[PDB]
């Protein structure tokens, strides 16, 4: 089991770490059919999504996807500093696999 | 996959973007049978609903509807600025499909 | 579809409106068997319940009943001003059907 | 249907009301197998549990037990004054049936 | 039934109490397949996980595992003092069984 976000992300092909050290600049969420997703941006221009749940996901991931959207919303509203995001770079916008927060 | 609320909105027939750049003025919620819904308003007079779940909604939208009501409630209680809403303008009040929050 | 709490409330028999314009004074909840409910009070002495879920409630209402109790708890904790309640007056205490909040 | 915690409590055998009028001093929760429970303490040394779900609870209590643990966590974190707890006194620690908050 | 975290922890093999008396330094959450987990850190260098759910967990633990991740997130965002953690020390990072907060 990895002990940090960087090591976790390195377990996956098609992932990279973005180091933001910044609060989330905007938060977007959609309930439209086939676009049940969230999109966040940062002041530097980065745009990331939480993917629409789908065939690329195993059943163990469905609760986690819902948790990640909960996390991003509350981070946005508390202005919480996002340290790193582990993201899939084989999707546009890049898709969030993991997030770390620190003061 | 779209990169913002505007492009997302444009993927659907009968939707429109409203730009509010304002906090939610009022939040209303009902548990009454056949009226399990939320209604928000803005200072400018805009009134928007999250629809009662029914046959216009595919199963994947169900969770997303419940999430949208959570988001609108907490956005209200935190006085969070709403940037844009993507809505179905074929319903009265207009029905929320997506929301973006930013300053 | 109604556009406000008053018009919603009018769609049902045995309901009335209270206009509190005040924060919730007290919040109570219970997990005891057959009494899985919440009760709220206002400074003016009004007492209201979210009913125990039951045969009088259609399946679509079950999720809404849970949400209502979530809303009341967070409204209480943030000292959010309640504008109006729509309640059923054929129950004792009067039972909440819908709520509106505005600053 | 009762109108307050004291009357609700009096509808059950092996219950009593504690009147704390204080915030929760400590919050403990466990995910360990067979001890999926929460424990609260008050500064006066009183200790209470939310029981591990079990055959002593009817299905309708299952959601309400989960709500109670949510309520105690957020009360702890917001330093909300707990007015009274109704508890079953044939358990050790005494088991929470209901809570009121006021202040 | 135990009355505190130290006694609860002692009912299990391969556990120990860590006494932190400090807020969470970092919170990390992942939705990546087979790594649906959370990791927290403390200023002192301690790293702990909430395990990916697996065959080492019974059905009654599933909801509590989701609850714990909810608790850690909100503890982190509130800068809540964590008193103790009961952890499995035959996992790396050590795996959270129970948490107590007090300040
Ligand atoms: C920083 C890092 O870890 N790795 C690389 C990487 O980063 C760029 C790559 O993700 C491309 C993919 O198109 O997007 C660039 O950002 C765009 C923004 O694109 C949006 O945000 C990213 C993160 C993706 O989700 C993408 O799908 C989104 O559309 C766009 O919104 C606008 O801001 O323009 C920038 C490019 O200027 C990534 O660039 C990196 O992040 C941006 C925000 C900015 O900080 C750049 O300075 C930074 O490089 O690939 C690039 C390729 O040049 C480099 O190798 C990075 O080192
Ligand atoms: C009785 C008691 O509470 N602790 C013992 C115990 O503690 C050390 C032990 O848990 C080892 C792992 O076997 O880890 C040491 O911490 C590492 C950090 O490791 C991470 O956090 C711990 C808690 C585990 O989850 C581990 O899997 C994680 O990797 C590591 O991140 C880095 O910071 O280095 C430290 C020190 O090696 C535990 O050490 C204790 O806790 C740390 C935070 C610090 O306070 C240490 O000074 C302290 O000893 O075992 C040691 C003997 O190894 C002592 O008996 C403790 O009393
Ligand atoms: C973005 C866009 O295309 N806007 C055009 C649109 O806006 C009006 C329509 O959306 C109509 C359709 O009913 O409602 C108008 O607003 C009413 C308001 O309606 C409630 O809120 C709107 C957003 C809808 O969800 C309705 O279903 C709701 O009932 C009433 O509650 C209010 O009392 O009165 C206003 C009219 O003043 C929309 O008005 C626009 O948005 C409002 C909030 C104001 O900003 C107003 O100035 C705008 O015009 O249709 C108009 C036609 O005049 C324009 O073409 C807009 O571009
Ligand atoms: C109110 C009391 O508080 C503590 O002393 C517990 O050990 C008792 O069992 C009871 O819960
Ligand atoms: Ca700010
Ligand atoms: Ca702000
Ligand atoms: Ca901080
Ligand atoms: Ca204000
Ligand atoms: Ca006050
Ligand atoms: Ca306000
Ligand atoms: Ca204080
Ligand atoms: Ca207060
Ligand atoms: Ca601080
Ligand atoms: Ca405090």
């Amino acid at each position: 089991t990895p002990q940090n976000i960087t090591d976790l992300c390195a377990e996956y092909h098609n992932t990279q770490i973005y180091t933001l050290n910044d609060k989330i600049f905007s938060y977007t969420e959609s309930l439209a059919g086939k676009r049940e997703m969230a999109i966040i941006t940062f002041k530097n221009g980065a745009i990331f999504q939480v993917e629409v749940p789908g065939s690329q996901h195993i059943d163990s991931q469905k609760k986690a996807i819902e948790r990640m959207k909960d996390t991003l919303r509350i981070a946005y509203l508390t202005e919480a500093k996002v340290e790193k995001l582990c993201v899939w770079n084989n999707k546009t916008p890049h898709a969030i696999a993991a997030i770390s927060m620190a003061n």
